[PDB]
């Protein structure tokens, strides 16, 4: 064929019931993430490219920075329970990876404050169980495919998109290549 399992994709020997649609995994420590979020923009042209009556959704993961690690999927779960996913995505890669002016769970909640989100509001998300269950959505993801790696991204809890497999000598090239892929697996 012209997609074929183990080329722009793998499949999931252990598949999982009732996954979002479009499953996406990424970590602000992550170079690869940095580059698919500022210079690629894969979320955002996957979005254009699903038909509508898809959910996306993208969780941060433990496995990268250690303690800071953890502090940015509890900061992400804050992100998320107000909505202001789009207002500090890029402060916060650019803070760990860029500037490297995030070197604790204080600097990680500066970049919130200087996004407009108030200090009591940022706060009480950060302590709420609803935050608690958040960290624990994103964690259960991860767990529920055995994560070792990032970026990632999962199509109907089945399907793992496969980069690697993919032409990279044209960013453009590569990006759509990769939103077609999950369009693929989208229908299938």
């Amino acid at each position: 064929a012209q997609y074929e399992d183990g080329k722009q994709y793998t499949t999931l020997e252990k598949p999982v019931a009732g996954a979002p649609q479009v499953l996406e995994f990424f970590s602000f420590f992550c170079p690869h993430c940095y580059q698919f979020e500022e210079v690629l923009h894969i979320s955002d042209n996957v979005k254009k490219k699903l038909p509508e009556g898809v959910k996306m959704t993208k969780y941060h993961v433990n496995f990268m920075g250690g303690d800071l690690g953890k502090d940015l999927t509890q900061a992400w779960a804050v992100a998320m329970a107000l909505g202001v996913e789009d207002k500090v995505t890029v402060p916060l890669f650019e803070g760990v990876q860029k500037t490297q002016t995030i070197r604790s769970a204080s600097d990680i909640r500066d970049v919130f404050i200087n996004a407009g989100i108030k200090g009591e509001e940022y706060d009480a998300a950060w302590n709420s169980f609803v935050v608690k269950s958040l960290v624990a959505q994103q964690e259960k993801a991860a767990a529920d495919v055995q994560l070792r790696g990032v970026p990632a991204m999962f199509v109907n809890g089945k399907y793992q998109l496969n980069p690697q497999g993919m032409d990279t000598s044209n960013m453009d090239v590569f990006v759509q290549q990769y939103a077609d892929t999950v369009k693929y697996l989208s229908e299938k």
